[PDB]
């Protein structure tokens, strides 16, 4: 009976689940009172048009799915008015409300680990047995709004153990218990502003740790819907031409 | 020594000339507290980004120039962020600060009548002597930011005498006396909102009533620079796709 409305776009969702909302590193997104000049040409802080409810195309969870990831702000970099601001500016800074939701029956099974990893650098294979230095293409490093599937979830496609991914801001989605997860991410960088199109401040991982299962006859694919809203987006730069 | 700055764009100009600023029909541009629903999706009132100093390409005044006209909001309809708002919205409403300026020596001569005529309907020739019903093309009715030159200034290209154009909000530019003119135009319509791309609320006329003259050796063309800034622009509509 609860419909959460923010903007021009409206979303129906139950809140706040099993463990409430996870605020990453105990820190809400904030504007930039501090940095850096201060110049008159200083940040352009839009609201609430740009900072609205963006819902990506749904992903289909399967018995054999290895997991997916998205890069920020690369996901929205070509999406709507946020996409417009990110492209035709020089400096960028923002926080995010990330919301991941499943729709499944009480007869389905499985557990997703949803986590946020700052500076998520991808490493691909150098040959199954060998040392060939190839670096991932744009389709893999900056996979856009469509995201990308993990090749080796155990090492998070970066030689780093997923068993310890819970050191990052995270929330579990156990179909048995909850169908949704919300994570709040502040701007995290060694600089106050950076390039939106050349630097991805963090990655969003959604990995099945307990595989999807069901008896035959039930819907064989479970939808994972992702809604995300930028929170204290700030655009310096000025003019640009694609 | 005075530089008027409003926005992202800055303009150097002396103010306020011979007769001060002409406020059309004694009425400043206003927002829309009244009309019409009121709906929640109601107007989007941008500031000050969209409502900035737009300076069109300069026109060259000649001994033989008959005069020019521009249509509003057709002029800015493809110009910058205002152009963007006007195209991808359904309803539009705005006022304008129109500023026309000449650069000439104390050895040049001439007088421009700068006036604003609401609902400026163009009529072309039906044959020099005859009755053929042809209607002006888009290039003439909605000439864009580049404006259009009058064919028959005496009848304002509409069978209407220019000798009486001073019934409209107007200001004289007499090179002898002044080099600039400023006119303030409120939104004038039989409706509170309308189409920006299909309806031109008013026209801007600049006509030499006393022809440009000079002795040979002086610069033979006098520049007419036009700077205009929307004032209480209001955009209802919502979504659109070109």
């Amino acid at each position: 009976d609860r419909v959460a409305q923010l903007t021009i776009g409206n979303s129906t969702i139950t809140t706040q689940e099993a463990a409430n909302i996870i605020v990453g590193y105990g820190e809400w997104p904030s504007y930039c009172s501090d940095s850096d000049a201060t110049a008159v040409d200083k940040p352009t802080r839009p609201d609430v048009s740009v900072n609205r409810f963006y819902t990506l195309d749904t992903k289909l969870w399967e018995k054999s799915s290895k997991g997916w990831y998205w890069k920020f702000p690369d996901v929205l970099t070509e999406t709507g008015v946020f996409g417009q601001n990110a492209q035709f500016h020089y400096l960028y800074r923002s926080g995010f409300c990330i919301h991941v939701q499943c729709n499944a029956s009480k007869f389905h099974q499985g557990a997703l680990l949803v986590a946020v990893l700052p500076e998520y650098v991808i490493g691909t294979v150098a040959g199954g047995t060998g040392t060939e230095d190839s670096h991932p293409p744009y389709k893999q490093t900056q996979p856009g709004a469509d995201g990308f599937e993990l090749q080796h979830p155990y090492v998070l496609d970066a030689g780093i153990p997923i068993s310890q991914l819970t050191v990052c801001p995270h929330q579990w989605i156990n179909l048995r218990t909850n169908n949704c997860a919300t994570i709040i991410v502040p701007y995290i960088n060694a600089l106050p502003f950076d390039s939106a199109l050349n630097h991805c401040n963090f990655g969003l991982l959604v990995v099945p740790i307990s595989p999807l299962d069901y008896d035959q006859g039930a819907t064989p694919v479970i939808p994972i819907t992702i809604t995300l809203a930028p929170m204290c987006s700030e655009f310096a730069g000025l003019r640009q031409a694609v």
